[PDB]
């Protein structure tokens, strides 16, 4: 009769709390903390009301009706949608609309911090959330509850030195946050960009590799629950999100034997950390004898009347057993594959001799096994001889060079990422390289699709984006150096002096040559790998030497107004 009290009585209040503060956060990014925290606590005290008595006035009410009316509650340049002067549906769909991937936003003493937590621990906690969501509006929600355990965790022990136990703790927190928030945004932007059927697909193909011993009735029944989760942790229903995850994982586990030999661990473990061990478990062995694909899919008499009698399951089945049998590829590779199928049998079962017409369709499938499996021998190699920051700059010159129109902390941001992969998937072997390399690859160029799409100025990249989400990597693989562009001119505000550019980490002065180097090739897109170095080279020779003079924003100027 009352849904808050429906998801308030199966999530418990401490968890409610934690995913109202979270949704209430990624719709209002601007909004300051004390301000949500009011409204957070206005909305668990009518919770509690309806749990009491689930027909009090307005306990029936919708959850996007209450929390937009709250909402709602608390410079244009000509240009601002007005989310509160509409009614539902249409409201929830302009929160959404407003969701910034890119907000323009801003960690005290080791002792300052433990002040603060045993003070007010409470408070403390809800900050730490806070500052996430609102920087992250697509971090998949019930994750990010297993974040705040953790970060309990390691407070509620290093605080009893405690700079030598806190701060690498946090470190690997914020290292571990980054790369989920980029593999949940991928999700949201395949089912709202590209629909409900292409997201299906990607899952039929992930779960056939992980499970390969389950039939194919029962990946479908996960699928759709998997599915029906992530449309609402995308759609902003989290409370909904959440409390189907753990049905998912109750069922799962109840049913290990007809799913996984590889579960029996994880679900003995608690709750957030059973369906985060879920996620992550390794793939099951394939069964030993499996009968051959050409025999079902390409020498049966009746491939043409399964593919018109019933195409959905079909073409499913098509993609479950070709998954069940390649671990070694990756979902991209295996989704390239079916659409390559469904194709070819579009054309030859409206026409004369379809077996003849369709006999040879997997040939046509090796010049697309092997583009990838090329170019992640190369660059494992590569990234050995240079190691991670050098590997870097080979990529980040290359990308320069095929959309130079993109801004540069953006090309800095994903270049850097690309080079993530060797430390990533290069200690593999062969075989287990290939799902590793190009799925992580595809997760970080849609974040150059997103950074992209809020501002557009490369019509090279907007194309594709938009064309075909499992296309995107070898799409981009395929640009060839930008002859069109003109050499952007000399600025130099990037060199102003700064103090801090004296003392930086190791980190920070990465950062910081790597940006140069992006604007150094912009200025002279035709410049050799030799001379970008030697300019390079004495560039970084002279902030040296003016860190040393006595006075240091006198050599810079002097010295700099001579180059
Ligand atoms: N000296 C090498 C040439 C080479 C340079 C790069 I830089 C590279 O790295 C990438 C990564 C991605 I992702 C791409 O889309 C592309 I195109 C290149 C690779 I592999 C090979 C050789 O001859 O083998
Ligand atoms: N204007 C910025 C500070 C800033 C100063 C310089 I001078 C600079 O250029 C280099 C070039 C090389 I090559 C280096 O090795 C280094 I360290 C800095 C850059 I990028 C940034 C601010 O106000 O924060
Ligand atoms: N003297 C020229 C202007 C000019 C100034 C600099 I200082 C320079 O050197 C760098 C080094 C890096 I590293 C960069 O990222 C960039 I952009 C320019 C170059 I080549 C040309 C004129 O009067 O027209």
């Amino acid at each position: 009769k009352s849904e808050v009290a429906h998801r308030f009585k199966d999530l418990g209040e401490e968890n409610f709390k934690a995913l109202v503060l979270i949704a209430f956060a990624q719709y209002l990014q601007q909004c300051p903390f004390e301000d949500h925290v009011k409204l957070v606590n206005e909305v668990t005290e009518f919770a509690k009301t309806c749990v009491a008595d689930e027909s009090a006035e307005n306990c029936d009410k919708s959850l996007h009706t209450l929390f937009g009316d709250k909402l709602c509650t608390v410079e244009t340049y000509g240009e601002m949608a007005d989310c509160c002067a509409k009614q539902e549906p249409e409201r929830n769909e302009c929160f959404l609309q407003h969701k910034d991937d890119n907000p323009n936003l801003p960690r005290p003493e080791v002792d300052v911090m433990c002040t603060a937590f045993h003070d007010n621990e409470e408070t403390f906690l809800k900050k730490y959330l806070y500052e996430i969501a609102r920087r992250h509006p697509y971090f998949y929600a019930p994750e990010l509850l297993f974040f705040a355990k953790r970060y309990k965790a390691a407070f509620t022990e290093c605080c009893q030195d405690k700079a030598a136990c806190l701060l690498p703790k946090l470190d690997e927190l914020r290292d571990e946050g980054k790369a989920s928030s980029a593999k949940q945004r991928l999700k949201c932007a395949s089912l709202q960009k590209f629909g409900e059927r292409a997201f299906k697909a990607w899952a039929v193909a992930r779960l056939s590799q992980r499970f390969p011993k389950a039939e194919f009735a029962e990946v479908s029944k996960l699928v759709t629950d998997l599915t029906k989760v992530h449309t609402e942790c995308c759609h902003g229903d989290l409370l909904e999100c959440a409390d189907d995850r753990a049905d998912l994982a109750k069922y799962i586990c109840e049913n290990q034997d007809s799913i996984s030999s590889k579960l029996k661990e994880c679900c003995e473990k608690p709750l957030l950390e059973k369906s985060h061990c879920i996620a992550e478990v390794e793939n099951d062995e394939m069964p030993a004898d499996l009968p051959s694909l050409a025999a079902d899919f390409v020498e049966s008499k009746d491939v043409c009347k399964n593919y018109a009698e019933a195409k959905d399951v079909f073409l499913g089945m098509f993609l479950y057993e070709y998954a069940r049998r390649h671990p070694d590829y990756s979902v991209v590779l295996l989704l390239r594959l079916a659409k390559t199928y469904e194709t070819t049998l579009e054309k030859c079962c409206a026409a004369a001799d379809p077996h003849e017409c369709y006999a040879k369709v997997f040939d046509e499938f090796k010049p697309l096994v092997e583009e990838p499996q090329n170019l992640i021998k190369q660059n494992c190699e590569l990234f050995e001889q240079l190691g991670e920051y050098k590997f870097q700059n080979a990529l980040l010159v290359r990308y320069t060079k095929k959309v130079p129109q993109v801004s540069t902390p953006t090309l800095v941001e994903v270049s850097r990422n690309l080079g993530k992969v060797g430390s990533k998937c290069c200690k593999h072997p062969e075989a287990k390289r290939m799902p590793c390399a190009e799925d992580y690859l595809s997760v970080v160029l849609n974040q150059l699709c997103v950074l992209h799409e809020k501002t557009p100025v490369s019509d090279r990249v907007t194309k594709c984006c938009t064309e075909s989400l499992v296309n995107r990597r070898p799409c981009f693989s395929a640009l060839e150096v930008d002859e069109t562009y003109v050499p952007k001119e000399f600025n130099a505000e990037t060199f102003t002096f700064h103090a801090d550019i004296c003392t930086l980490s190791e980190k920070e002065r990465q950062i910081k040559k790597q940006t140069a180097l992006v604007e150094l090739v912009k200025h002279k897109p035709k410049a050799t790998k030799e001379q970008l170095k030697a300019v390079m080279d004495d560039f970084a020779a002279f902030v040296e030497k003016c860190c040393k003079a006595d006075d240091k924003e006198t050599c810079f100027a002097e010295e700099g107004k001579k180059l």
